[PDB]
């Protein structure tokens, strides 16, 4: 688990997304594995806007943040995870590292803020999804 909140938004895995982030959907994409709801509060996190491939994520299941070189956002070919079949998954970044299912949603962040969250694993890499190039998250 695990959301991005900047601004007015909540930046969430869309297989993770509750009845009230879809009751309050600003845009959502399935290829992406992300979804955004709107907030009453505002939100603590930056948004790296940047070509960084290194960073630092969380590991819910080591309870540890990692650093990790990273790929730029492609287009992957995903295995079966308890929550998505097989599929190609958009704007995916990979690194060597430990991902199980509960630790989509951890931000990992270069020196520029927050690039993505966990959305993938198995297989001794750990997969997240890119918000670095949603520039509306930054205003309005
Ligand atoms: C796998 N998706 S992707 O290749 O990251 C991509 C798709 C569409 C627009 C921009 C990008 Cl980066
Ligand atoms: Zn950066």
């Amino acid at each position: 688990s695990g959301a991005i909140y900047v601004g007015n938004y909540r930046v969430v895995n869309r297989h993770l997304a509750t009845h009230n982030d879809w009751a309050n959907l600003v845009w959502e994409d399935s290829s992406r594995d992300l979804l955004v709801s709107s907030t009453t509060a505002q939100g603590c996190d930056t948004i790296a806007r940047c070509d960084c491939q290194t960073g630092v994520y969380y590991c819910s299941s080591r309870r540890k943040h990692y650093p990790v070189s990273f790929s730029k956002p492609s287009l992957i070919f995903v295995e079966a995870s308890e929550y998505y079949p097989a599929r190609y998954q958009s704007h995916l970044m990979l690194a060597v590292g430990h991902s199980e299912p509960g630790d989509c949603g951890g931000i990992l962040r270069c020196q520029h803020g927050v690039v993505g969250i966990v959305s993938t694993g198995g297989n001794g890499l750990v997969g997240f999804a890119d918000v670095r190039d949603l520039l509306w998250l930054d205003e309005e």
